[PDB]
DNA sequence: CCGACACCGCATCAGC
DNA sequence: GCTGATGCGT
DNA sequence: GTCGG
C-alpha cells in the first residue's frame, strides 16, 4: 500500500463511472490503473511515473499530479458534494441493486437505508436479501473463519457423496488473510463435459447444506451456479457470527483445471489473462481454452490436465495462487 | 485516428 | 410458453 | 480512459 493515496482515488473514479456514469470502459480503464500501481514496488513521485506504467495514460497522470500536490482530488470533490451522485453510489452497496435501480429508486425519492427498509415491496428477491444482510456483507471474512467455513463444506459434502470433490477458490485459495466471500468449485465423477449422468447434483449440496443451517438465504440458483448466505454456527453464549455471502459452481470434472483457474482469479488477473490468450490467438473461459481461427471463431478445447497447461499455451510462465493477486 | 476492451450464469423483462 | 436483450454480479 | 496497429 505504497500508494494508498492513489490507488484509492482511481478506485473511487472507476466507481463514479460504473454506478453513476454507467461508463463500463471508464470504470474497467480505472480499476486496471489502479492495479498496476497497486504492484508498483516504489511510492511514485508524480504522475511522468506513474504513465511509464500500462493503462496509467495522460488523464490519470494529470490527476496523480494533483493529488500528490494538494493531496486530494477536485473531480471527486465535487462529485462527493452532488446529492444524486451520492445516493446512488450509496444504492450500489445493497447486492443486487445496480447502477440502473439504484439511479431508478432515486428518481422516486427512494435514496436512503430508512427509504428501502419501508420500500421492501419495490425490491426483487435478491435485493431484498441484499437489504437484509446491508451490514454484515460489508465486512471481511477472517481466513480463520474461513477455515471453519471449509471444513462445514467439505465434511457436510463428503457425506452427501463420497465423490463430490469441492475446493475453497477465490481469494482464499490465493491466501488471502481475510475474504469478501467464500467461494467453492464443485465436481461429481457424474457430470461431465460429455454427459450429465445425475440431476440435481448442485440441488443436493445446497439442500444438505440448508439442512445443517448452513446456508441461510439463496440469491439465485441454477443448475450450475448457486449465490446466497450462510453462517457459522456459535457457541452458548456466544454472540452470532455475521452472515455471509456464498457463491458455489458446478463445474465438469474433466473440465477443472479451467474452472479452478477461473475462480481462483484475481478478476483482474482473468481480464489480463483472457487479453493476453486473445493476443496470442487463444480464447480462456471457465470451461476450455479454445484457438481462434481466421474468421475469429473459436475452435475445438485444447487438451488440459493442469493450471500450467493453461499457461503454456499463451506462452506465460506459471503464477502461484498466491501470485494472481491483482 | 479508432476499434477494442474477458467471459458468462441466473433473474427478469418485452414481444410473440 | 419460447427467445432474446438487459441488469447484475461473476 | 488507454492502448496497438
Ligand atoms: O468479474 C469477475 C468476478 C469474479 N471472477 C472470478 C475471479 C474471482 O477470484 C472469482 C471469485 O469471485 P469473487 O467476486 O468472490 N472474488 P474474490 O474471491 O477474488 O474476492 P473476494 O475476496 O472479494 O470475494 O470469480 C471473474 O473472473 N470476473
Ligand atoms: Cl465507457
Ligand atoms: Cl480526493
Ligand atoms: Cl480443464
Ligand atoms: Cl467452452
Ligand atoms: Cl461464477
Ligand atoms: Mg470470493
Ligand atoms: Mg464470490
Ligand atoms: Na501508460
Ligand atoms: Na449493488
Amino acid at each position: 500500500t505504497l500508494n494508498g493515496g492513489i490507488t484509492d482515488m482511481l478506485t473511487e473514479l472507476a466507481n463514479f463511472e460504473k454506478n453513476v456514469s454507467q461508463a463500463i470502459h471508464k470504470y474497467n480503464a480505472y480499476r486496471k490503473a489502479a492495479s498496476v500501481i497497486a504492484k508498483y514496488p516504489h511510492k511514485i513521485k508524480s504522475g511522468a511515473e506513474a504513465k511509464k506504467l500500462p493503462g496509467v495514460g495522460t488523464k490519470i497522470a494529470e490527476k496523480i499530479d494533483e493529488f500528490l500536490a494538494t493531496g486530494k482530488l477536485r473531480k471527486l470533490e465535487k462529485i462527493r458534494q452532488d446529492d444524486t451522485s451520492s445516493s446512488i453510489n450509496f444504492l450500489t452497496r445493497v447486492s443486487g441493486i445496480g447502477p440502473s435501480a439504484a439511479r431508478k429508486f432515486v428518481d422516486e425519492g427512494i435514496k436512503t437505508l430508512e427509504d428501502l427498509r419501508k420500500n421492501e415491496d419495490k425490491l426483487n428477491h435478491h435485493q431484498r436479501i441484499g437489504l437484509k444482510y446491508f451490514g454484515d456483507f460489508e465486512k471481511r471474512i477472517p481466513r480463520e473463519e474461513m477455515l471453519q467455513m471449509q471444513d462445514i463444506v467439505l465434511n457436510e459434502v463428503k457425506k452427501v457423496d463420497s465423490e463430490y470433490i469441492a475446493t475453497v477458490c477465490g481469494s482464499f485459495r490465493r491466501g488471502a488473510e481475510s475474504s469478501g466471500d467464500m467461494d467453492v468449485l464443485l465436481t461429481h465423477p457424474s457430470f461431465t463435459s460429455e454427459s450429465t449422468k445425475q440431476p440435481k447434483l448442485l440441488h443436493q449440496v445446497v439442500e444438505q447444506l440448508q439442512k445443517v443451517h448452513f446456508i441461510t438465504d439463496t440469491l439465485s440458483k441454477g443448475e450450475t451456479k448457486f449465490m446466497g448466505v450462510c453462517q457459522l454456527p456459535s457457541k452458548n453464549d456466544e454472540k452470532e457470527y455475521p452472515h455471509r455471502r456464498i457463491d458455489i459452481r458446478l463445474i465438469p470434472k474433466d473440465q477443472y483445471y479451467c474452472g479452478v483457474l477461473y475462480f481462483t482469479g484475481s478478476d483482474i488477473f482473468n481480464k489480463n489473462m483472457r487479453a493476453h490468450a486473445l493476443e496470442k490467438g487463444f480464447t480462456i473461459n471457465e470451461y476450455t481454452i479454445r484457438p481462434l481461427g481466421v474468421t475469429g471463431v473459436a475452435g475445438e478445447p485444447l487438451p488440459v490436465d493442469s493450471e500450467k497447461d493453461i499457461f503454456d499455451y499463451i506462452q506465460w510462465k506459471y503464477r502461484e495462487p498466491k501470485d494472481r493477486s491483482e
